[PDB]
């Protein structure tokens, strides 16, 4: 068998208030779970998940083709070449088994200076008709202000571990500009799974996603109850146990750029499992021009050999690299 990954739960409630004292001590937990697999739970932090779950599981099973083709983004419908990010990923049957649906930051409307110039990474968001969705669109953009709300917290997390003040990074991650996402992601049961949408690590592992360090600041994760991820440890791949009560944290390679490695995007992968689930990351990225110099919380003067990456082109490139790597989703 696979060992159990250490996950810990960490109550990041503190972060939210004012209590100075109690925030170091939320800081130095995250600290812990950085250096260690990477990975931890964040708990009592305030959002209602069941009721995510409720509101995207009403989506998922009532979409239809029809709306599907008309909302996917262009790697499936060449018609919307403005769509890269943004819209409905296909399931392809007997070959590709998850969907998926994108939205972006609520605030990137058609008068927005990027959209207007047209700035890579920045889309307006596309939705299913109101009538047929009734309340989707809008449980769905406060749903990115509430995960918004947490991530903001929990990077006043990150920077008090790091040595910095509270705002380091959460100065970077406006509500304005922020180039973070929602993924409404949804793996199916099928009877018979195709074998075809089953990957095969080298370990003989069956994947639904291969290896891979996150493209983000860090990642913020909500999963239903059915046990899938793996996180790669010096002792080999272990289990991360599910827990759909808390929101799955780890560090992308925006992090790991920025610290030096001190905190590492945690290798990770997807085992398949024939199971109907849900998995409903945010992924929490910094504006396009969003330049955080790169320290090192190792070295005495904290200077580092790596040179200021922004934000934006960390992220066009990082997208990009990760589907020619592991595929289109
Ligand atoms: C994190 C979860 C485990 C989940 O995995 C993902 O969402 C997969 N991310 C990407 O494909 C990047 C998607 C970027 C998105 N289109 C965008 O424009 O900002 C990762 O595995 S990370 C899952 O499969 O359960
Ligand atoms: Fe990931």
């Amino acid at each position: 068998s696979v060992s159990k990954a250490n996950v810990p739960k960490i109550d990041v409630s503190p972060l939210f208030g004012d209590d100075q004292a109690a925030k170091m001590r939320v800081a130095q937990q995250i600290d812990a779970a950085s250096r260690d697999t990477g990975f931890f739970y964040a708990v009592n932090h305030g959002i209602n998940v069941q009721r995510l779950s409720q509101k995207t599981k009403e989506f998922h099973m009532s979409i239809t083709p029809e709306e599907k083709w008309d909302l996917a983004i262009r790697a499936y419908n060449k018609e919307h070449q403005d769509q890269v990010r943004a819209g409905y990923y296909l399931s392809i049957p007997g070959k590709k088994a998850v969907e998926s649906f994108c939205y972006l930051n609520p605030n990137f409307t058609p008068d927005h200076p990027r959209i207007q110039a047209k700035t890579p990474t920045h889309e307006v968001n596309v939705w299913p008709d109101e009538t047929k969705h009734p309340g989707f669109q809008d449980f769905a953009e406060q749903y990115y202000w509430d995960v918004f709300g947490l991530s903001s917290a929990l990077l006043k997390g990150y920077a008090l571990a790091l040595g910095k003040e509270e705002n380091f990074f959460a100065r970077h991650f406006k509500p304005d500009d922020t180039l973070a996402s929602v993924v409404l992601i949804r793996y199916p049961y099928l009877d018979p799974y195709p074998e075809a949408a089953i990957k095969t690590a080298a370990d003989g592992t069956k994947l639904s996603f291969e290896w891979h360090e996150d493209v983000s600041l860090i990642t913020v994760l909500y999963q239903s109850n059915v046990q899938n991820l793996q996180v790669e440890t010096a002792a080999g791949y272990q289990d991360i146990e599910a827990d759909d009560t808390g929101y799955l944290i780890n560090c992308g390679s925006y992090m790991a750029h920025l610290t030096n490695n001190y905190y590492k995007a945690p290798i990770h992968r997807v085992k398949w499992v024939n199971a109907e689930r849900q998995s409903l990351p945010f992924f929490v990225n910094l504006g396009y021009d969003s330049v955080i110099d790169p320290f090192d919380p190792r070295e005495p003067n904290g200077k580092s050999d790596r040179e200021p990456l922004s934000y934006g082109d960390y992220l066009q490139n990082g997208l990009v690299s990760l589907i020619n790597k592991n595929g289109q989703t």
